DNA sequence: TAACAAAAAATTTCCACCAAAC
DNA sequence: TTTGGTGGAAATTTTTTGTTAG
């Protein structure tokens, strides 16, 4: 399937490795607590652990990272150049899909204005509730129907809910593209 | 970032249809 | 073209608590 899948991971380091070795005896003695407080405690016994106590989970660290090496460096040399290529796909895709998902994250907590519902979205919005199907998706499919088999005049109301939103946006977007700037962020300003 | 845990919280997904912005 | 919008239940991903180092 995936390449990536099958690729060897990363040894642990000193911390990774104390916390892993730790966590089972902290969640045992506080079995009520959060895994988030455990952790906090576990990092707190960490920066307060002799540097000889330390050293001696990095010395592990340090030789796991050599059958590391060993293992990675047989795997990509067992595998052909189309499956190096998936691979090196692979991770660029990992990469483009966690920036588009912060990019979406920041937005949100910048509350930019939602887009322009179209009439179809204002028809779905009023009539799903009453609309004959069990699951969701049957459901759709009756507002679909009932949609597609509405006449011009019927549509018309949808048509000024659709188009009143519009003006709604227009105005949401002046807003929020004005304070965008006085905040310093007209990279996130339309081109168009 | 990617390495560990692990379950809470956030986001996508499924179906279609639609439109703004690139 | 891509993205995100109408619906919500279920599936799935990201975050939450931390440090390390390639």
């Amino acid at each position: 399937s995936s390449v990536l899948a099958s690729c060897p991971k990363k040894p642990v380091s000193s911390y990774l490795r104390f916390s892993k070795e730790q966590l089972p005896i902290f969640k045992a003695q506080n079995p009520d607590a959060k895994t988030t407080e455990l952790i906090r405690r576990i990092a707190q016994r960490w920066r307060e652990l002799p540097d000889s106590k330390k050293k001696i989970y990095q010395d592990a660290y340090r030789a796991e990272w050599q059958v590391y090496k060993e293992e990675i460096s047989r795997f990509k040399e067992q595998l052909t150049p189309s499956q190096i290529m998936s691979l090196e796909k692979e991770i660029m895709d990992k990469h483009l899909k966690r920036k588009a998902m912060t990019k979406k994250k920041e937005l949100t907590l910048l509350g930019k204005p939602k887009r322009p519902r179209s009439a179809y979205n204002v028809y779905v919005a009023e009539r799903f509730q009453e609309a004959k199907g069990d699951s969701p998706q049957e459901k759709l499919k009756t507002v679909k129907e009932n949609w597609k088999n509405l006449s011009d005049s019927e549509k018309e109301l949808y048509i000024q809910h659709a188009k009143e939103d519009e003006t709604r946006y227009h105005n949401e977007m002046k807003s929020w593209e004005e304070q965008m700037i006085e905040v310093g962020r007209k990279d996130l300003l339309r081109r168009t």
